[PDB]
DNA sequence: TGTACAATGGG
């Protein structure tokens, strides 16, 4: 019952689970956001992932869970200001893609937050294997993030199905690495 | 590349 860990569990416990309908709606928004981000990259000559990360950094203020173990830190503030500057200065026709991209990353963050409880339930099955509980959570969280990136809502499978696959993969890979 | 029943206290 690590104080910081107990506090994380308390915090993710307040995030309600998504209904099927909401799940589909968020996943749809993430897809649309990635397509818009592609367009912004073509227009600006900037890396898609760099655009995504900056757009994310600008929607985190409205987020429910701020510090999530295992998640990539925001880029340095100067990179943010610079890239956010270029995106904001784009012509009318392109600024709608920016709106769609912002909606997508806001949706991604929500979808991730609403599944942190699943990561924890799986992690509990892997304790005493060389990684601390907190470490299991960090690795599981990175599997969750990968799940979100590759999830295809059109297959009509529940998100928990695909996330479980990835969270186990990530945790198993981390355990095998620790072991050498 | 692709990785997919559901699973979020546990069984
Ligand atoms: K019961
Ligand atoms: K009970
Ligand atoms: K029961």
């Amino acid at each position: 019952t690590s104080d910081p860990v107990r506090q994380y569990l308390h915090e993710i416990g307040q995030v309600p689970l998504l209904t099927l309908e909401e799940e589909i709606d968020l996943a749809r928004k993430v897809e649309e956001g990635m397509e818009a981000i592609k367009k912004l990259s073509e227009a600006t000559g900037l890396d898609q992932e760099l655009i995504r990360e900056v757009v994310r950094a600008k929607i985190l203020g409205t987020a429910r869970i701020q510090k999530i173990p295992g998640l990539k830190e925001k880029p340095d503030p100067k990179t943010v200001e610079e890239v956010d500057g270029k995106l904001k200065s784009l012509p009318k026709e392109l600024k709608r893609y920016l709106h769609i991209a912002r909606e997508g990353e806001a949706a991604r963050q929500h979808l991730i937050e609403a599944n942190l409880r699943l990561v924890v339930s799986i992690a509990k099955k892997y304790t005493g294997r060389g990684l601390s509980f907190l470490d299991l959570i960090q690795e599981g969280n990175q599997g969750l993030i990968r799940a979100v990136e590759k999830f295809e809502y059109k297959r009509r499978f529940k998100f928990s199905t695909y996330a479980t696959w990835w969270i186990r993969q990530a945790i198993n890979r981390a355990i095998a690495d620790q072991a050498r």
